[PDB]
């Protein structure tokens, strides 16, 4: 009786037909999903736990960072888009929460130059149909989960993790009880 609702997870009352597998939101702005990334390397260590064809998608949410939050959603989505997410996602969580150095759109832009994006190839995709289109598809299942909080996970658009209800004493104990939740979800 280890796994149940309302302790390592709990149950959305309007499951998201059609929603992606595995699920994961973020935002730059957000302390702890500066550590998901760095330190615990959360997405890298469900990945792992997970079955071969079983896919992990990522987002990005508006709601935090006022006016910066908008842009770096439609960052991310360029960033979906190259295919780039592993060369700009630590510069562009150092440059919001540590250096402080991105204040505008202009400042994001400028790290993926500096990450090797042409600045022409970024400000083209910025303005494509394909980054309009992916900037509402992160809006729009935020919405269909009714997301009021980052870092989020979902699988399978009818299950919520809840890492409150893990240990949290020990990183590397709470990434391996994270991990096997969502494998745990996926085969349910
Ligand atoms: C070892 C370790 C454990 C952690 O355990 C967590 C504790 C809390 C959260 C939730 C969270 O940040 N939020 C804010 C937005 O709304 C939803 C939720 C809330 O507070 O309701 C997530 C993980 C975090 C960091 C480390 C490290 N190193």
């Amino acid at each position: 009786a280890q796994y149940e609702d309302g302790k390592q997870y709990t149950t959305l009352e309007k499951p998201v037909a059609g929603a992606p597998q595995v699920l994961e939101f973020f935002s730059f702005f957000c302390p702890h999903c500066y550590q998901f990334e760095e330190v615990l390397h959360i997405s890298d260590n469900v990945k792992k736990k997970l079955p071969e064809g079983v896919k992990m998608t990522k987002y990005h949410v508006n709601f935090m960072g006022g006016d910066l939050g908008k842009d770096l959603t439609q960052a991310w989505a360029v960033a979906m888009a190259l295919g780039v997410e592993d060369k700009v996602t630590v510069p562009l969580f150092e440059g919001v929460q540590k250096t402080q150095t991105i204040r505008s759109a202009s400042d994001i832009r400028d790290v993926f130059i500096n990450a090797g994006i042409k600045g022409e190839e970024y400000d083209a995709a910025w303005n494509s149909f394909v980054v309009k289109s992916l900037v509402a598809q992160q809006e729009k299942a935020a919405a269909d989960v009714q997301l009021r909080g980052v870092p989020a996970m979902f699988v399978n658009g009818k299950y919520q993790l809840n890492p409150q209800g893990m240990d949290t004493s020990n990183m590397d104990v709470f990434v391996q009880q994270y991990a096997d939740t969502v494998k745990y979800l996926s085969e349910k």
